[PDB]
């Protein structure tokens, strides 16, 4: 094994005895191989796991560190002071300040020229944090959305250009706001040169995928491979026209990449670092647990897969110290938690509480709520969880079995039942949802549908807007980065005509992907409509949440309310909040809240409330009550 002195010296070859003492002596250089020395062993020792005694894992170092130097001196010098005030504030994402947003930018804009000019709105919203869906080149028609990338460099034309692509995230940087994109790694689409290239049979692009002579490999994988897609093909492999199968864990136009090969991990090095280079903040995972692959098991969340995505960590350290990671595992909690860390990815999405929100509303019932707020929430230092209540993906119900079976509640069946209620087939549900990847051998089943279209927002249910309220609430209260769905904001209903649409029809998603719907915010100033008044709660809530220190950080303690229909929990020992899941009005009793003062200031309401005494909260009624 090499180290980090020798490497350098070897970086620095490619300048002649005269630049090389100017090189040296230089505040890039210096930066660098500090943070060489810092972090090179961990990169080291989590590609050494990963590759061991490959021949490529040497050269393929130098090669990747080569191109992390000259990426990291090309590094625009305000990014630079990012890199500083990021690498001496871990912390930055657990502060309350943060509020985050998400959309489409053809969707909510037009162009991105158009989102540029959306800014002062962001602004308005009070955002610090803006996601926006794959920006670059994909295929015609079907692309998953943009998922399914055939130039990780080209910007889609119907977006613009990369040139609009930076002015935006400059903009967004003036406007104190953090620019998000989805690092799609662990596939690209099938018109992608490197997958055209290695199924030419190119060598300069040999086992950048996995590609098979029959279904015998095929066949032996698929005995222990979930099926994400079971609408476009079953297991996890696609035949190409000239009858040789290749690993499609998602579309067939979606080639998982090979990392049992070294250069994809370079290959993907030098995308990140392209991106990072942009001013990307955060780079959010996409597909985290599915880069490793190994006969007998699930092919998801694999010990070297960890390992690599922490060698990716490591490269931002030494070249990039400002991007951090987001986690998309959509998987088992006991896993989902296992890539969020310092030296992994800094935050991640937080599945269990979202899916949870969503089952409390169709039960009336806290329990498993409560039981992962107890036991799940709180998280390593220097990390955090990003919670939101929708996002441009279905509803999984991804809660524990174990933990649902230690409440005597049967996993399978309560997935039939929430199914059942949040596409309208239970009796007197409020919830209009669409079925999403009905699986009949495994009896699994997703739902599409906004958060306006699963409260009852569609048929002016009285208890609609309540109910946004009360989830956003928690999404904003509990610790972590809030992460809005813009256009939940105004009770955006569903893309009802999503299924006749027949580069759409086969993927009931796009219900819950509409367009900027110019007549709900138009009323968002008028405390009359739906639109006004969820608008006015959300962005209360987010001012409250901003200017009060008592939600700062990512801790909490949960606390028994004695009442089944409601929640409570406690931040920084000084902020109490209840949320009631009834339609009906709901107690916490004076015997439950003789520890609390006598009278507490409500920040939802403005109200003081007397705490000696029985509260009862109106239906799906939210308190934040200052305690301390």
């Amino acid at each position: 094994s090499p180290n980090s002195q020798y490497l350098k010296t070897r970086i620095l070859d490619i300048y002649t005895p005269e630049q090389r003492a100017g090189i040296e002596k230089s505040e890039d250089w210096r930066q660098f191989s500090r943070r060489m020395d810092t972090h090179f062993p961990k990169l080291m020792n989590e590609l050494d796991s990963v590759y061991g005694n490959n021949e490529a894992l040497l050269p393929m170092l130098e090669m990747l560190l080569a191109q992390a130097w000259q990426s990291y001196s090309q590094r625009n010098s305000s990014l630079k002071d990012i890199d500083i005030a990021r690498e001496n504030n871990p912390d930055w994402i657990l502060s309350n300040k943060q509020v985050g947003g998400v959309c489409y930018v053809d969707l909510f804009a037009g162009d991105l020229k158009g989102l540029k000019d959306k800014i002062p709105y962001f602004q308005e919203l009070g955002l610090t944090y803006l996601h926006l869906m794959p920006l670059f080149k994909c295929p015609e028609g079907k692309s998953d959305g943009g998922y399914a990338v055939s130039s990780y460099r080209d910007v889609n034309p119907a977006l613009g250009t990369i040139g609009d692509l930076r002015e935006v995230i400059a903009a967004l940087h003036e406007a104190g706001i953090s620019a998000v994109v989805d690092f799609i790694f662990n596939h690209t689409s099938n018109e992608h040169e490197w997958a055209q290239r290695c199924a030419a049979g190119d060598p300069l692009f040999d086992n950048f995928y996995y590609i098979f002579p029959d279904r015998r490999m095929p066949d032996q994988y698929d005995r222990t491979l979930r099926e994400i897609f079971p609408d476009q093909h079953p297991g996890g492999f696609s035949q190409l026209e000239d009858g040789r199968w290749v690993w499609t864990t998602f579309n067939s136009f979606q080639w998982d990449l090979n990392y049992s090969n070294p250069w994809v991990f370079r290959a993907m090095a030098g995308e990140m670092l392209f991106l990072a280079n942009l001013g990307v903040d955060i780079l959010r995972m996409d597909a985290v647990p599915l880069i490793w692959k190994q006969m007998g098991t699930s092919c998801e969340n694999l010990p070297q897969a960890h390992a690599l995505i922490r060698a990716f960590n490591a490269v931002m350290r030494i070249a990039a110290p400002a991007v951090f990671f987001k986690s998309e595992a959509i998987v088992h909690p006991d896993q989902v938690v296992q890539y969020i860390g310092q030296d992994e990815c800094q935050i991640g999405y937080n599945p269990l509480q979202m899916a949870l929100l969503w089952n409390t509303l169709a039960t009336r019932e806290v329990n498993l709520l409560h039981q992962a707020l107890t036991y799940r929430h709180n998280l390593p230092e220097h990390t955090a969880w990003v919670n939101y209540v929708r996002s441009h993906d279905d509803i999984g119900w991804t809660f524990a079995d174990e933990d649902a079976a230690y409440l005597g509640i049967s996993g399978y069946d309560h997935r039939q039942f929430l199914n059942r209620f949040f596409v309208n087939r239970f009796d007197g549900s409020f919830a209009r949802g669409v079925p999403f990847q009905y699986n009949p051998s495994t009896g699994d089943c997703r739902v599409s549908g906004t958060a306006a279209a699963l409260v009852g927002l569609a048929q002016d249910d009285p208890h609609a807007v309540d109910r946004i309220k009360l989830l956003y609430s928690i999404a904003l209260s509990t610790g972590g980065l809030p992460l809005i769905y813009l256009g939940d904001e105004v009770g955006t209903l569903n893309d009802d005509d999503w299924s006749q649409d027949s580069n759409k029809s086969d993927d009931s998603r796009w219900a819950h992907r509409p367009r900027y719907n110019e007549a709900l915010y138009a009323q968002r100033n008028d405390p009359s409509t739906a639109a006004g008044q969820i608008y006015q709660d959300l962005r209360h809530m987010i001012a409250v949440r901003q200017s009060n220190p008592r939600f700062d950080g990512g801790r909490l303690v949960t606390f028994n309310t004695n009442n089944k229909h409601i929640i409570g929990y406690i931040r920084n020992n000084a902020l109490l909040a209840f949320g009631n899941f009834s339609e009906y009005p709901q107690t916490v009793t004076a015997h439950t809240l003789q520890a609390m003062p006598f009278k507490a200031h409500d920040l939802i309401g403005g109200k003081t409330v007397s705490l000696n005494q029985d509260l009862t909260l109106q239906p799906y009624q939210v308190m934040w009550l200052e305690i301390a």
